[PDB]
């Protein structure tokens, strides 16, 4: 009955055959994407009406369209053609990605570059990369996807070892057209290889690690009901999936005493953006927008048990619609385990002799991606004392190049010739809130130094300072982690049993924002990643900071133009959006399979509660 | 055989008896503190000497003494008489702790102060607090408690729930006369109880939480030799404890290929204080060092299986003297178990046609500690990727005070009339770094972003900087979150496959450094704690952050007045002291028992390795 309920795969049948009926999905049509879209406001009092928006490609050249349908109705409920030049190409299909390798394959001016470099073209792969938009004229309008190359000596090695410096190629996927290749010139294409599964590279495999068993002989504490409606240790959600975004969390409450008190209306990571720092004309156009550009939920890995998620597993298997509408299953994309996370609250004490001692433990819900060389992890976790919080892994090989001789103020070294280009990985979060109900506001907290003097002779006092963010125009914060700067959410018309507003404190890692110069294309297009902090004013077509259309899109949309309105924040149905990244500059350890490393944000409550809300926690 | 073992009974009883014998030790002396000496640089030739480091008090008033005895050879090696108005109190004494309500029971002022509130006397609880140094002549070269008093109503009930503000008392705690009563008029004596163990608090207990089980059939992957050597993984370390300190790491190495490589020759917490922030004169002098004053290490908790410390555990039980020089051991003061730490890896290539996963795990060696109504645990963990990471967790019940009528700048509300002001907790980590051995040096590290033009035409690029610290006057430095600051370790004569020196990068969390005006006591007493990182010369006398006499002990000794010496750090043994912080504004939430918040620093290897550590785990 839920209307948050995951797309099942008569849905999308559904949606393929009203299409279908409606004329706009020919055979040479081509569903770039598909997904349900939530429910309106106050939309709870009526029935049901699923509604899906799908953006259908042309293979022969014509605009492509954005399509609402009523798969509850059976009906389109609007369809327009889009002029991509203005709003932006529809995302990279995954059908795509094989043609920019198979069209340089028999164009003379690769086969040429090649051969200069003693490479076998049948040995060659080329990745199907984003090629955002930079001085070429002749791009706009264009479906276009740069290709660099890496040399794979056989069919099981790692082609990431061989990079191909010095070329590039640029080629309109659409027309099969090679647009220009640009050759500045050969570089030794690094000969190690980086195969992690290679005995001569591994060496004799450790035998000195004994099994670590974790079971739930009683089952899991959580239920699901409904295919996606969570209930856990007072914690209520739906777990959605989305082909862009991956897993979004909808309706985050928790229930305390009689009362389900609402806290985040929904969760998820909007985008994820990568912009790479070498000045190379052979990569300085390089920015990969995974989530908006090549939709990261589509890449979802199947995880497997006792590998991937580790203990007592409920797996969602979220359904899809591939580039002709049928449906499509992730079998396992989504795990859903608790686990145990160590002493929750102690106390010994003296004067009453009791000694007390509880343990914490996590809901965890999470999926893992596979964008080329990269794969990323995409982690929520719920804990007892009503802490939030968000934590992505990154992992896979790093996307490497020459390492130039006399060495490089961009670049590092992972192995004899082999480079990795200084880049960043930067999320944004996109919070819905919903503290207590939809009446909300932002604070920006500071630390408050107190100068040794009248009322404080001692010189120990400090402070701290709240400042509302009363509308948009005031609300684009930085980090300050020197004065502790953090963000509450609360409700001003909610009040706690000591007559003070109900809240959520907004911690972030305070890692380094953007770090291209203003001026770049990428500082445009990637406006959102310039700041740690945004507050919106909630609307329904503001969902990404980035706009619908990603790819190949200049700067006009997203973050920049919705906070221009300067609409009113203070006490209202707003949206946080939390920008959060990790400054990669590789290390020989990345190589030649990186070990994770995380990044992310939590909440935690802030008077939101009467008093702890976990001493009902029994021991042991 | 191992130089690094952990103290046994038998030598405790030992250095007693070499007292005894030398006339250190009559029926009015008193241990205040006791440990072993680490051993001499270039000692492990020579045969063994175990020295041990002994604080003797004296409850008639007379000079105490430190002492160093050799219990392998059964002498006095040196013994002084400290003049403490110069050089520091002693360590407050665990038979002192119940002196201060003692005493405050049949002084008139006390009981005028206590009359004037309705209380009765037999009902008040006197915490007794370190002094600190302030404005009062008097109390200079003598042995000073204060106490703030809390009202239980009954045996087990929590007196933290009912502080006596307006009233403080100090007391001499050896000639026993009570010097002062301060009342500056009565509060509210906050009426509600704070009972976590109450039913009508609690409400029914839980019943959802189903059984989490981790166990290990085959036993853990580490051994543990010479009663504290560990191997887990590559790693190699010993595990030592000293009361002041807790639990300290020695030697920790791992093993790659057939060498054992040094990393870190001795880390521990050197210091850890807690600063009040609450201008009344009744708490402006609150200022605990948790280590320095009280040692943490004698308040170690008895860890429960199943219950503090989760899975397959291998305890040590560490002996510490009493106050007359008897052995008592700490039985399972000390918890260490492996455990599963997510992913490690994961890459699924698309032209390879491999998928990969491998498991993360970590070693944790931990401890728990009360100090009055703080609980603090102590956690050292060791990872499969070379990854070291210390945290600190903490709880217990937050130290009250009244809220006043109209609210406070420093204090926050917790419960009808309930007050809790304002603090920090902070932590010095000593790092006797050896990076490959112990020829090191530390370079601070900046991103550097770069302008648009000539070299950088789309305005993509970005860099980093690294400026070696050569000398000790140029080594106190700080954060610099929004650079992305670091601080690598490396050894200059040690170069890996790719001819670079071998490190180890410190990632700090970047929380706010101590608030107190630079002007206040606190600010010249805990000078370590207002500045991120320094980096000494190593020096078998630099032991702590503070001295080693912080009991009412001026400015003078500690940090600054090592790095006045102003010797070489560029490629020599060095030492790395990083401060780090919580900053806590109580919250309801934390009320009536606090649930744990967290801080701590990690170090990952930085072209240490030739390459990724762990090729060699296996699948599954
Ligand atoms: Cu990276
Ligand atoms: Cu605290
Ligand atoms: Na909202
Ligand atoms: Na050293």
């Amino acid at each position: 009955a839920s209307p948050f309920r995951l797309a099942s795969a008569g849905e999308i049948s559904e949606v393929q055959g009203i299409l279908r009926t409606a004329g706009l999905l020919g055979p040479e049509k081509r569903i770039a994407y598909l997904g349900v879209l939530d429910p309106a406001r106050g939309a709870g009092s009526e029935a049901e009406d699923r509604r899906f928006r799908v953006f259908i490609h042309d293979v022969s050249g014509a605009r492509p369209q954005e399509v609402t349908v009523s798969v509850t109705n059976g009906t389109v409920i609007s369809a327009v053609e889009l002029d991509t030049a203005a709003t932006g190409e529809l995302p990279v299909l995954e059908e795509e990605f094989e043609v920019v390798e198979q069209l340089l394959a028999t164009d003379e001016r690769w086969l040429k570059a090649l051969a200069a470099r003693n490479l076998d073209v049948s040995k060659v792969r080329v990745a199907p990369l984003s090629a955002g938009v930079f001085e070429y004229a002749e791009e706009r309008g264009r479906r276009i996807l740069r290709g660099l190359a890496f040399v794979q000596d056989f069919p099981e090695d790692s082609a990431w070892a061989h990079p191909v410096d010095g070329l590039v190629a640029y080629v309109d996927v659409v027309s099969k057209e090679v647009t220009r290749v640009i050759d500045t010139g050969v570089f030794p294409v690094p000969a190690e290889h980086g195969n992690y599964t290679d005995p001569e590279l591994t060496g004799p495999l450790r035998t000195t690690q004994k099994p670590i068993s974790i079971t739930q002989p009683e089952g899991p504490s959580f239920t699901v009901t409904g295919g996606n409606h969570i209930e856990w240790e007072k914690w209520s959600l739906d777990v959605g999936f989305d082909v862009r975004e991956g897993v979004v969390l909808h309706n985050i409450a928790f229930r305390d005493g009689d009362r389900l008190r609402p806290i985040i209306n929904r969760a998820s990571i909007a985008e994820m953006v990568v912009p790479y720092g070498d000045p190379s004309p052979i990569r300085s156009w390089q920015n990969y927008f995974d989530t908006g550009e090549y939709l990261v939920g589509q890449y979802a890995n199947s995880l497997e048990l006792g590998c991937d998620c580790l203990g007592d597993i409920t797996y969602l298997s979220p359904v899809i619609s591939d580039a002709f509408g049928n449906p499509r299953e992730i079998r396992n994309g989504i795990c859903m385990h608790e686990e145990d996370w160590g002493i929750l609250a102690k106390h010994s004490d003296l004067w009453s002799g009791i000694n007390y001692t509880r343990r914490n433990r996590r809901m965890v819900i999470s999926f893992f991606t596979t964008i080329g060389n990269y794969d990323y992890g995409f982690y929520w976790y719920l804990y007892l004392d009503g802490t939030i919080e968000f934590e992505a892994k990154a992992t896979g090989v790093v996307f490497t190049s020459a390492f130039p001789e006399g060495g490089s103020d961009n670049i590092s070294q992972l192995a004899p010739g082999l480079g990795a280009p200084f880049h960043q990985h930067i999320f944004s979060a996109r919070l819905d809130m919903a503290i207590d109900g939809f009446t909300n506001r932002v604070e920006e907290e500071d630390v408050v130094r107190q100068t040794m003097g009248p009322g404080n002779e001692r010189g120990n006092a400090f402070s701290r300072k709240r400042t509302v963010l009363t509308r948009e125009s005031e609300a684009v914060r930085e980090a300050d982690a020197r004065t502790g700067r953090t963000w509450i959410i609360s409700n001003p018309e909610s009040k706690n049993r000591l007559n003070e507003p109900v809240g959520y404190k907004l911690h972030a890692h305070n890692q380094p924002t953007l770090l291209a110069d203003p001026g770049s294309s990428i500082a445009r297009r990637a406006a959102f990643a310039t700041k740690d902090l945004w507050v919106t004013r909630y609307a329904d077509d503001e969902r990404y900071p980035t706009g619908d259309f990603v790819n190949q899109h200049s700067g006009g949309a997203g973050l920049p133009s919705y906070i221009a309105q300067d609409r009113d924040i203070d006490g209202q149905d707003i949206v946080v959006w939390h920008t959060f990244g990790l400054t990669h500059f590789p290390r020989v350890e990345d190589w030649p399979i990186m070990p994770v490393d995380t990044v992310g944000f939590k909440l935690r409550p802030e008077g939101f509660f009467d008093r702890s809300p976990v001493l009902d926690v029994p021991a042991n």
